[PDB]
């Protein structure tokens, strides 16, 4: 509750309700899973070099259990958190439900696509996800966004820049 959120992120998140100045939100629309682990990979790339620390979050344990085995296969040092707090102060993989009372430098919201952000009464989750970012923001979605963002305006946010 001491903590806010860039004005960037602040304005993209409240419009996914329907009811500090940084980067805007970066979004990423890609067409498989692997290329979403690409996309993955090169901003914890990008973040690194800005000196950022960076939490993925996924949205249950299935899910950010996959996205942790294929980042491991890109040589990632990766690190599935089971407490807000293991090991490997490298990459944290962070179930939305373990993320409570947390806030991170950097975000990037694993698969924000249709099948997974479908429903409205998902845009609280999603809200709430995005909202623990503090500084830096990115959305990598496999398939097509996610329609909860559809409403959002397209001056918030990048997208596939």
């Amino acid at each position: 509750a001491s903590y806010r959120s860039t004005q960037q992120i602040t304005d993209f998140t409240k419009e996914i309700l329907v009811n500090r100045q940084g980067d805007l939100p970066n979004v990423v629309v890609t067409p498989n899973f692997e290329a979403g682990v690409d996309q993955v990979v090169d901003q914890l790339a990008m973040n690194d070099s800005e000196r950022d620390t960076t939490a993925i979050i996924g949205k249950s344990l299935a899910e950010c259990e996959a996205l942790t085995k294929a980042l491991k296969a890109r040589g990632e040092q990766v690190t599935l958190i089971q407490t807000e707090n293991r090991l490997a102060p490298g990459v944290i993989v962070v179930p939305s439900f373990l993320a409570k009372g947390l806030e991170f430098d950097a975000v990037i919201v694993w698969n924000a696509n249709q099948e997974n952000y479908q429903r409205e009464d998902e845009r609280q989750l999603l809200y709430t996800i995005c909202s623990r970012a503090m500084h830096e923001l990115t959305l990598v979605a496999v398939g097509s966004l996610s329609p909860l963002l559809a409403r959002v305006n397209h001056a918030l946010y990048t997208l596939n820049e």
